[PDB]
């Protein structure tokens, strides 16, 4: 009641420790105002002007409200006042990594620019946590809460991106394993992170959000399932979980594999890469950087958001004009022609993204063609596609897609591309439909 | 353009929009897609998390009701004469109207304008006038309005007029379609599309609720004979429904457009935009030259200012924006001006905007009952300007008639002594010019 | 969560404790089922089919809400586990009074049945509550969860109907007097049991519900004053509570104060009472009660729900034949007209609600009348309309209708019926107009 | 009628229906106002304390909804013939669909009558048609539908038909309009609006969401040519539309019509029906005494017989009705029969209707492989019944086209003993009558 409230079109009102506070008024953290959540979704979907900043704040807050109840439910767990607030800070900053665009920038950007490097936005989101403190002094704040820096920021890190190095944790003992599961669960994909952008996406895309998480929580119970502390589902809760996948599918098939979403999306990256030799963004120590190169240094890393797409489109610099035409081409609405779709029965790794154009175009379709096609020509874009136990009322406590796009769009042209694929796709022995 | 072949867009309000193909292609423009890069709310968005929408998502729901209002009166009342050109001709009025709003919208016309320029009499309005003209020349799109059977000469004075008025006043429209003039602004009374839209719209993303009906209302209303004038009148059982209206609008005033944080921050960035005003440079039309102020002035330089301007200050490294950067920085920081105390002049006369930018300077020079360890000049001061009849039918007669300004003041300086010091710098000059006492 | 759970559409899942659930399955409890919220609402409104049962489950959740949210915020209230369970019992039986079409029986016909008697339905309430306990031995089930029955059950009737005898409560001390705030609050209406009519009326009425209960509660404090301990809102909370009164408008204005709604519950009352006589209702020792009767004891009330309504619209028997004809009005809705309103400037008083139609009848209009009219043809309707302090963020612990309508329904009549009530109007000098 | 004369009935799902005179003149009688009487899920009210809601609202919806598909259809596309007197055919026959219902509804036709008279083959739909005819004869409608331009000899015929189906096979109306047939109940792929409806009204009483629009449905509707046969046709972009509506079905089988303790309450108030059906006595025509099994021989009878009989029996004192009395107060003490088992018949036959008295006997007289310290008459046993193609268009070519059995057993003695001796009477049942062993 001495806290902060932050009013929240989702979970309304939304109270913040005064520590929670302090990391968000900051650069790192305000930074996420200027991301959007669904990248070039924005494009076809104009309900989703959201940002990465409010969807921070939501799963900070869900994260904040499990553990609470949990522990209320059974003081046996000993979660303290201290894990709490570890959990939510881990909530709030999971996302502090993402670049321009969202999704775009580490699922399709980075591998393009440098298909070398072994980036994820989560490692970003790492540094970019690990910048902030250091940065604006939190780690005295910290201690003055009552947080151990080393044992927590520790904690922290690891509930984002995983172990950092039996038991691979070395920021809790695994008496409060649970904890793990909340802000990432990797092991069944089910935690407050998505429950926040589900109900976020389906509320700004207007889609009706099926799960009912305030119920989840309220039922949630830690159990031990194979010798190990997690987190359980009431048997009931069964018919709110069938649910929840469906709005996930929901999601992903009408919103985040839209075909026209994602062509945009690749403009963006076509674009920001003719430009990424000729933008420079000053780093620590006054150095200059790139685009590309901007994941490398936190300090320039923060002033990298969605505003490289402006700056790139009001440009009168000469030497920027292939980047800047392929961005007006998406104000004027000329974009990437759809030419189809297909799936590996293996996947294709992101360090072979940069190859897959030249493969594309050197194949030799068996029918004549009347025009050729070169690499620059193509187009393709690598849309990478995604138990639960439970216990009893009466006794608690026991248990890819790839699509390729043509950049020319007159009838007889487009055909040809048409042919390139279709041999494409049957030469590499990836399925050979579709009509 | 044959019905049920239009594109259609999804919309978290009005669900489903269908767009003309004419619609379509003013929309797809550098003019028109410029609304996705200006929030509506402006600094808004930095107390109210999930107001991150902005103009452009705004304007195609104003132009969806818009075309809903005249089809359903065209549909039901046949004798008014309304003609598909007509429902175009209102549809792209409702879908243009905005076009001229600046960076954080209200907080560009409103505050920096007047304070940047204070000769110079400009509304977004008119602003929507100029770009609306632009859009249509730079794209051609006067050969498509003949195309689908528009007469551009007659049309687009219309299309203007419907926006800003009267540029029988009228010359786009005759006297006898007169109640077309009510749907995308209407003047007299308040109720028309625009207000629809955004309170529905601003409403969603605040996280209030909207009890205004406005599927409902439409459905109902007619157009009748008032003061031998035609006018648009609702049913008298949709009183209920304005109740619910208008409480929606006093709750988002008080709630929202005048909460106190909110305004601080656009003051701040008013504030950072006037020293950074000098140096910055936007190219309009023959490669000129010309600064966030003047951008007005040409629309081709204009095209280009949205809230992007706010982070190129801010990831700016030139030294002539140091004083700028250091407050939007502040800003970052959660570290605001703070706030003093509020007036308003009842029953007296209002701040008119030939005055703003002399505001400071009265508040300073003021005399403090007691005086003060310390002492404030006039660049310590900011004071803010804050603004705030329908006929109906009935049933068995179908087709006869029946029937503030708040002034507050903030300070830069909010050091333990600055603070209450100002504080009476205030009150003193509240009491000097005629104001009610502050509580 | 070894509770009942009861699936809510306004309030989502309601868990139970066993002692409320042992409470609810009994015939006293589940007669609420067969009584309509909002009375002859449901033939103007056919989304209010609602009925009392599932209301007084709602206001007894809503209950326990409160109570607890408080407690764990201040737990130097001292607020027993005991405690909430009795504030619960309250919220669920606080509504058990009620007879056919709610406030149709008491507020208008055993006033025009029974004069002479003084009667509410909360006393029903308490009554019908006793008479609940006794009936399937509750009070050893009382004993047996930790109540003390001589001390709560008094408790649990003062929640309802207020003090029965400086302190006017035998129930509970002064130093918890904030109970006494939560289910019925007579000190400015503001109670959880209006909070859940208003959600639960707009939700079938369809009309939005403006209120946000959840977070009042959440951030709903026990503050000091005037030297009394109750209950207070934050200051950030008033723009809810403008919100609450402005919903409160609207369901009186729009539902509860509609004109035909009120037509027809007059409509049903006349049919009652001409079918008073000839019904025959088995109470205790076997004895026989009418309907107006039927209140004087508790085992006969326990049958008297909206049955009664259908029993005399499918009887055969010619006694029966006067009621009968009246109800059959409404269904071919052939109903009273309407000839106006009035409010005074003092306010009737339900004993002279017998005496108001013949004082109508017998007024000598100054105009001269074509046609002249009895008593019998007119009804009149008595509709009768119905501070809070805050705590700071920074420093806590510190602050009638009357209508007229004509049984006949030609023209020349109708506007005989106007003349009367014109001059009636002026005659008791209530005022004057409308046109 | 003219246009914004009508009545207009606000509903929670739909808002405000409007109600054109001739559909408000049959509404406003004693064989329709009777559906107040109803409840829409039976004993599932006593599972889910929202589903308070009765048949009445239901089938205003429907009517509503029927009115809105073949308006829609009628305005964007011209050629298909549609006239206002097939709009209102159409809206009639939405409307009075549900009119055969008893009490409880499905438990009614689904239960009661074929265990009160296996010989009887009787739906509730023909019960639709008997008290629709009823409803126009007891009230004289026959000069109102020729007062507004129907021909009651013809369209009569079709009102039942769209309810019913065939009493070309469809006599009311001629193959050019077939279309009209799928619009209130659909066989061939169960996409309707009575389904719409009552989808999205369990929905809001039952606090489920639904994820079907039919709004937007409606919008994007289209009549084809379909195998040489005129059918109604989505857009193939409505497909994800679709997706969700079948999820919602699939959702209110599986969460709430399959409910164990719904349909356990709806067996207990069968089996009170059953020993109360001699003693009770319903008024017929002619002055003649019918049962409850039989008043639905009499439409004079029926329209008296609602949900009301269960509190006729529940406050009865009559001696005779002892048996019946005091199995509703086990509902009332919630003392119920327990569940015992679940098992289907798959890849075998299903049960008869014809069969359905027959079963306690054959499971009564299984042989359990440990003999039980209990054993149980036939009388202790309860076995339940529970019972589980679109063409598309494309924009670029708007007239093209494109493209189980539950069994459960409960038992009336619940005493530990009785309890665990009812479970192998079952699991021996099932094996020894093909169907899957129970888990
Ligand atoms: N043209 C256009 N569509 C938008 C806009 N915003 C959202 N959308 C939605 C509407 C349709 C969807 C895809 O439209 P596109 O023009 O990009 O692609 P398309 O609809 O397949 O083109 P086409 O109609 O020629 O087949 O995106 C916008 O600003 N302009
Ligand atoms: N267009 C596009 N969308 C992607 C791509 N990769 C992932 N997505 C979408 C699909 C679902 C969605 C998954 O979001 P997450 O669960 O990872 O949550 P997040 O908030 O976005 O990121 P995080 O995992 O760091 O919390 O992101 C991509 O490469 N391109
Ligand atoms: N501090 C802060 N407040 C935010 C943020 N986003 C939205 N808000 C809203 C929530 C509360 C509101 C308070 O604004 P301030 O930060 O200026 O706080 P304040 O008004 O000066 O003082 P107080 O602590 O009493 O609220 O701003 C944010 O990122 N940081
Ligand atoms: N705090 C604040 N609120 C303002 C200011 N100017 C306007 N508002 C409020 C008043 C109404 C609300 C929305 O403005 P409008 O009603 O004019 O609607 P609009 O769509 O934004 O602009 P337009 O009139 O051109 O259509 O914003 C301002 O300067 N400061
Ligand atoms: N006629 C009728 N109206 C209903 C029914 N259910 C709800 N309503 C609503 C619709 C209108 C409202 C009042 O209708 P009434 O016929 O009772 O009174 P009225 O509308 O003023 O009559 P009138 O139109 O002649 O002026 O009640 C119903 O079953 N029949
Ligand atoms: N038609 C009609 N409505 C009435 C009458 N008296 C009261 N009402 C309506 C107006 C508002 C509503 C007030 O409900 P309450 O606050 O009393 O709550 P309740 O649940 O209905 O009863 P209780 O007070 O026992 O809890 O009841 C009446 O005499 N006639
Ligand atoms: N006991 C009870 N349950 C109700 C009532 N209204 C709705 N319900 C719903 C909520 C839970 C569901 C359980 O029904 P039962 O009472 O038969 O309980 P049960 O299924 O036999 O056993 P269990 O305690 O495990 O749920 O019924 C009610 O008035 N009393
Ligand atoms: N548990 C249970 N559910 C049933 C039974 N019969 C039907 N149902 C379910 C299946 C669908 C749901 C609604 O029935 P309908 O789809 O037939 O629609 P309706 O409006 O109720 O009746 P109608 O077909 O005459 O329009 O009720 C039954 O006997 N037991
Ligand atoms: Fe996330
Ligand atoms: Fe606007
Ligand atoms: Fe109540
Ligand atoms: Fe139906
Ligand atoms: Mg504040
Ligand atoms: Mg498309
Ligand atoms: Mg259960
Ligand atoms: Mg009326």
């Amino acid at each position: 009641d001495t806290m902060k409230v932050i009013n929240d079109p989702i979970h309304g009102h939304i109270e913040l420790h005064p520590l929670l506070v302090r990391i968000i008024d900051t650069p790192q953290f305000q930074r996420l105002r200027y991301i959007k959540q669904l990248g070039g979704g924005y494009y076809v979907f104009p309900g989703a002007s959201h940002n990465r900043f409010e969807h921070s704040l939501g799963v900070g807050y869900l994260a904040g409200c499990l553990v609470h109840a949990l522990g209320e439910k059974q003081p046996e767990l000993q979660i303290s006042e201290r894990d709490v607030l570890c959990v939510q800070i881990a909530g709030l900053c999971h996302d502090l990594g993402h670049g321009p665009f969202s999704h775009m920038f580490d699922g399709r950007f980075i591998p393009l620019a440098r298909p070398e490097v072994k980036w994820t936005h989560e490692q970003g989101s790492v540094m970019m946590f690990e910048h902030l403190i250091n940065s604006n002094g939190i780690k005295p704040v910290m201690e003055q809460y009552g947080l151990i820096p080393e044992e927590d920021i520790c904690f922290i890190k690891e509930q984002i991106v995983g172990p950092l190095e039996l038991w691979p944790y070395k920021g809790r003992p695994e008496n409060k394993s649970f904890l793990y599961e909340i802000v990432s669960n990797k092991r069944n994909g089910i935690d407050v992170d998505k429950w926040d952008y589900f109900a976020r996406d389906c509320h700004h895309l207007g889609i009706q959000n099926n799960f009912d998480y305030k119920r989840f929580i309220k039922f949630a119970r830690v159990c031990e399932v194979d010798n190990e502390l997690r987190i359980c589902a009431r048997d009931k809760e069964v018919g709110n979980l069938y649910d929840m996948f469906h709005t996930r599918n929901s999601l992903h098939r009408r919103a985040y594999q839209h075909k026209v979403g994602n062509i945009i999306d690749t403009m963006i990256t076509d674009a920001f890469l003719k430009a990424d030799d000729y933008i420079e963004i000053t780093g620590a120590g006054g150095k200059k950087y790139r685009i590309s190169t901007a994941i490398d240094d936190m300090e320039a890393y923060t002033k990298l958001t969605d505003n490289i797409f402006l700056e790139i489109l009001y440009s009168t610099d000469p030497k920027l004009k292939d980047a800047r035409e392929i961005l007006k081409q998406i104000e004027y609405r000329n974009l990437f022609k759809y030419v189809g779709e297909t799936q590996p029965t293996i996947k294709i790794k992101r360090e072979d993204y940069e190859s897959l154009p030249k493969e594309v175009a050197s194949a030799k379709p068996k029918v004549l063609l009347d025009v050729k096609l070169k690499a620059e020509d193509f187009i393709v874009d690598v849309i990478n596609m995604d138990h639960v136990s439970f216990y009893c009322k009466t006794a608690p406590n026991r248990a890819q897609l790839i699509r390729v796009y043509c950049k020319k769009v007159d009838r007889k042209s487009l055909y040809a591309a048409r042919q390139y694929f279709v041999q494409w796709c049957a030469d590499r022995n990836f399925t050979k439909p579709q009509d």
